[PDB]
């Protein structure tokens, strides 16, 4: 039934050492992630350092990546913004350029600006009225906004284009179960995230998609395939094999994991983050590569 | 000795009922606030709904307001952004269009993306390198970032343009006390904020400027002048008279307090916030105007 | 209509200089606060430094303060605890010593340990099933726990003893409006707190009670008097006169406001908090007494 | 050269189904965890549901557990409390009953009551003046209190009994690197926690001790043994084998992991938490046992 399933890794934003956008590295990283087996791509998400770029750069990347994907895989464009009209504009802007789906945090700002449920509902309702592609609601700690399972289900049933969900708050597996139980057939895509650290538990709960990091979709995807085909022991086997790398990305190297792997493999030219995000500790990067070389991922043997 | 002191109210951003920028009303709001006796103005701050406007709208508002002010009063342009290079470029642009000062939060995003002290310092150090006008460090809850007084004085002594501070975390008076003690004459501008709810205590602590709401700066300003010339009983008198209005702004009508008074006074065409910020409860608005009509502020008798 | 209304200020916990309980100063403040015109008292709340005392001191203070009150005014005993059975046992114990009402935060601990709505409901339902006195649900920032107006109203409808509420979260006035509309007759006591900083807005919203600081109940009570008597303009004027002192308590002197006023007024022997809560800044203490001496509060003219 | 190192798992608090203390199961739990190779034990911590018990239960549990240990292993008693004198008196009482060490969060309450750095320093300095056993500073998210690495290093270099640390804030490994460098010889034990989820990275950073869950210390301890012996590939191997179980405890079953495993293995009579802590979802419990039964833990053959 669902339009979109599988692994949809987050595309990192590639900068040159000057801090400017490095679009040549950007298309190569997309090509690798496509060649790695991704069922799709999510762009301008938090692992893309979206908070560190400008509206103009955000426009450049939505055209650059979408035109370079050329229809190979579906693309999820992250369009989060406090203003409803801005988010609807970006979302409509994304669909015209060929986006298959838009993802949006609830409206929020910083540590103190929160939006009541009634206006959060209006926010997603009006973005849904503006576009013809489905909306993925992001339930992540960065928003500091509580989206209960009953409220999430209510939006999927009462708002047409609300159909997908990225549950990455603590206890996502239990929340995924309740989201599916309460939303019924309006929950088209209950997905998890957080670099697939709880993927095994979430697949038990009914997750049909995973928004992972971009470093090694090839290493994670067979877990979902083995889960869909009922090969649960193969699922635990691959999960246990790649869990130390997943755990290192989730806890140590963080956002810069994919870029540090893509740079060591010659996929992109510079793994630098945009200042002032701290760069990777040399030992943290050393341990990341040590773990990654026990698993032989495509990123280190692609260029 | 210092370049700036007094009352520097926040200019709200005036939208049309459709949500687009209402530049005609935006110019009227500036002229009223200048006519209310404001020593200066600060634009694109939290009470300007800056988190709900686009980058293009920032540049539109920065030029349009800095052109309409025509050097009458100095203007602080808020340029906060996570990226160091983006904030520095906005800060240089503000300087080129005639800003007397720039205000920037520490780099942050949402509830979870924080920056360590070392990189925060580098952030302000690099923005100071790019400009020749003073920088106002903002110490506010919205950033979720701890900026200790030893670290704040650290920056004022060892970063060239860092000389002004807006203190509005809880216990701001006692923080203003410790900041002035550790920093001395390097603390050129120890200012307070939060709509001047704690102004009297902050004046005791040694505050020389106040960034307040934009609705009634004529009501608050005599307390700074009365304190400037040692009339602390006159200062208390005007503080007690206007504190119920200030308390209603801080606790009830919030960001929209200024636009509600201007719209009632015919100063602007629309007091609507940009959705999804909740609109004022009708009782909250009536109670706001009931207290305002008791004190005869210029905004209700200007058009 | 309701069992209780009016001002219900929080009784501070009086320590000696070295930090042990000063029950002698503890009883004098109780007498003073009743002299100042309190419709009732709340003990062991946040302004009582309840987080800094032991379980044995909690029972000592509950037994001592309730016996010294002698039924003069109703007493709300704060019984908050993470554990359902501990809070329920505390609330039954308080009821047995003469407590008129119990106040309980939702179950929580620290910055990270929270409780789902379904178990918060079960928490209060079991605390209600254990006692025969009203329960006041505390909606305050300290718990870091979201309690919506529909959830609070549902608890008031479906859980017998849940009938009072202390709304202290931001936007308390409009939340009181939504609570009363959704809860109806189940809302016996929609009250506010936060030292009466938002009282005038809250009285507009329908607030029938206030849990304030204990330093100057005589200063705040006339606002609610004039409000229940329809003298709206006199309520504003009284609110405006005492607002710089309320504001100084809310923003500057904080918890220690009541103790600094009671110490200076000779009501208690020591104002000091229990370490490591910082002591009052000298300037902050001086500005507190300066503002108070403009208002002639009983705490600075109590001869007992 | 440090007094204490190795694995010091948290002893959960065993309740009855009714909610009362189940002391009979409590002693069995302690005996199993000692049987599982624990270098020491930590009691009344967060995985013990310390926030759900009263002071009297706190005292009764400290007496019962210490007496049942009889000095077989060193015991760390968690004595956290906002009040300095209350924490000092708890730490002294723990000492007189034979505790080798005390662990204390910085003073805090709920989501809004924080203590400035200077008063935190006085808090630990005063608890140190009152006792003659080492102090473990707990740097954990539950306190909502930021403790920088220079500050933690300063407390140990300048406060006598402050000598151990449990680093559970995010990015613990990189904070442990800085704390170890800054603290110098003054840090007797830089330890990690969080059920050993970051154990490998924290061993790289120089952690010499781990405060884990109580369900399978036999499964985690060989990781520390191999690392101290310099067998880093073996340390990774045992870490990978047990990481699915560690991950499930950290993210899915949580505090109830140890008790659920012990109840299944017959160690304890009831795995329930104290209400209103939610009970384990049955699917979460079934996934936990499925993973544990792939590893032959002592808890399922005790």
């Amino acid at each position: 039934t669902p339009r979109h399933r599988g692994i949809f890794p987050v595309v990192p934003t590639t900068f040159a050492d000057t801090g400017e956008l490095d679009l040549a590295s950007q298309k190569r990283a997309v090509d690798f992630m496509i060649d790695a087996g991704s069922d799709g791509l999510c762009i301008l998400a938090n692992f893309s350092e979206q908070f560190a770029i400008t509206d103009d750069e955000r426009d450049v990347l939505t055209r650059t990546i979408l035109e370079h994907v050329a229809g190979r895989v579906p693309v999820i464009v992250t369009t989060s913004h406090y203003s409803t009209q801005v988010c609807a504009a970006r979302s409509l802007r994304a669909q015209q350029l060929g986006a298959a789906m838009v993802m949006a945090m609830p409206p929020y700002h910083g540590a103190t600006f929160r939006v009541p449920e009634a206006q959060i509902f209006e926010f997603y309702a009006r973005v849904s009225d503006a576009i013809a592609i489905p909306i993925m609601v992001q339930d992540a700690p960065a928003s500091g906004t509580a989206l209960s399972a009953p409220f999430l289900a209510r939006m999927a049933r009462e708002i047409e284009q609300v159909a997908y969900f990225k549950i990455e708050t603590p206890g996502a597996a239990n929340k995924l179960r309740e989201l599916i139980r309460l939303g019924g057939d309006a929950i088209e895509g209950p997905w998890d995230g957080e670099e697939a650290i709880t993927l095994l538990a979430d697949l038990h709960a009914g997750a049909t998609g995973a928004m992972t990091g971009g470093g090694f979709p090839d290493g994670i995807r067979p877990i979902l395939e083995a889960w869909r085909e009922g090969r649960h022991d193969d699922a635990y086997a691959r999960y246990q094999a790649w869990l130390p790398l997943i755990n290192h990305e989730n806890r140590q190297s963080g956002i810069l994991t994919a870029k540090a792997l893509m740079r060591e493999g010659g996929v992109i030219a510079s793994e630098r983050p945009r200042h002032p995000m701290p760069e990777l500790h040399p030992d943290t990067r050393a341990e990341l590569l040590a773990i990654a070389r026990r698993l032989d991922p495509l990123v280190l043997r692609w260029a």
